[PDB]
């Protein structure tokens, strides 16, 4: 009872990207930073390529992160603009120039205003709630996860762990997971809802207003199940109102159903963000703020070929 996926897969040529540079190698794999010229169409568009960190069947796997990021159109969700199947499979996608939430959340931790915190807060739920209409779990939402286009709009993405529901509880097998960003079913049981990322969503939140700290920090990620068993959750942030910690404390109840829903974090946050100084409060509430030949260059949200 689905409907037919029509997303268009995009092959290509190694000839199009060019001046193509190194933009870390970290646990996501080998990413380049470069430009993407179509043929024929005189424009420049900054892109990321990543290729999985060979010819070891680790190209099935980036296979199918392309599916699901080829399947996706939000404005704050990290769309595919094409892989390259070069000697290594290459994912190409619109170049985030102000990297991950999480390391620009702690560079600039001085100089981000409650505006701006909030602000991430709507938007990441945005892009979730558009990932629950599409029936798709993310299962790896985190602020590494997030990244920035400008310091006003971030987009989610890492679609690795995602996985498609059918016409609710999604059973995973093994592997390595983010035991500190679980919902507690996931740890115990290995089943996953949207209501399981709303759980990422309190950690990725509670990343934010710490300012990039690190949940649970020191204490083995074996722990964890029982200490949440126990009752306990992460704490108040310094900067966090009782009414922005009521929110992320609700979205780590252990009945799965009674969380807020993204549709629901959209609406209090965005009803937040109307004031922020009445729910954040910020020492100093501050602003935020690519070679030459630049006349072609073409943003990836504004090329759009149908
Ligand atoms: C927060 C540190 C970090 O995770 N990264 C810096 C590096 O940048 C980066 N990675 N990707 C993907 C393709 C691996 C997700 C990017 N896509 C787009 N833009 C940037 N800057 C990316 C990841």
């Amino acid at each position: 009872g689905e409907a037919p996926n029509q997303a268009l897969l995009r092959i290509l040529k190694e000839t199009e990207f060019k001046k193509i540079k190194v933009l870390g190698s970290g646990a996501f794999g080998t990413v380049y930073k470069g430009l993407w010229i179509p043929e024929g169409e005189k424009v420049k568009i900054p892109v990321a390529i990543k290729e999985l960190r060979t010819s070891p069947k680790a190209n099935k796997e980036i296979l199918d992160e392309a599916y699901v990021m080829a399947s996706v159109d939000n404005p704050h969700v990290c769309r595919l603009l094409g892989i390259c199947l070069t000697s290594t499979v290459q994912l190409i996608t619109q170049l985030m120039p102000f990297g991950c939430l999480l390391d620009y959340v702690r560079e600039h931790k001085d100089n981000i205003g409650s505006q701006y915190l909030l602000n991430w807060c709507v938007q990441i739920a945005k892009g979730m709630n558009y990932l629950e209409d599409r029936r798709l779990v993310h299962r790896d939402l985190a602020a590494r996860n997030v990244l920035v286009k400008t310091p006003q709009h971030v987009k989610i993405t890492d679609f690795g762990l995602a996985k498609l529901l059918g016409a609710k509880e999604y059973h995973a097998e093994g592997g390595k997971v983010p035991i500190k960003w679980m919902a507690l079913e996931s740890i115990l049981h290995r089943i996953y809802t949207h209501q399981s990322d709303v759980w990422s969503y309190g950690v990725t939140v509670w990343e934010l207003m710490t300012f990039g700290s690190k949940p649970y920090d020191g204490i083995p990620a074996s722990e964890i199940s029982s200490i949440l068993e126990k009752g306990e959750r992460l704490p108040q942030p310094p900067i966090c109102t009782i009414d922005v910690y009521m929110i992320m404390v609700k979205c780590w109840m252990i009945d799965a159903d009674s969380r807020p829903k993204f549709r629901e974090l959209i609406i209090e946050f965005s009803k937040m963000a109307r004031d922020p100084q009445r729910y954040l409060v910020i020492q100093g509430d501050m602003h935020l703020p690519d070679e030459e030949d630049m006349d072609d260059v073409v943003d990836a949200d504004e090329y759009l070929i149908p």
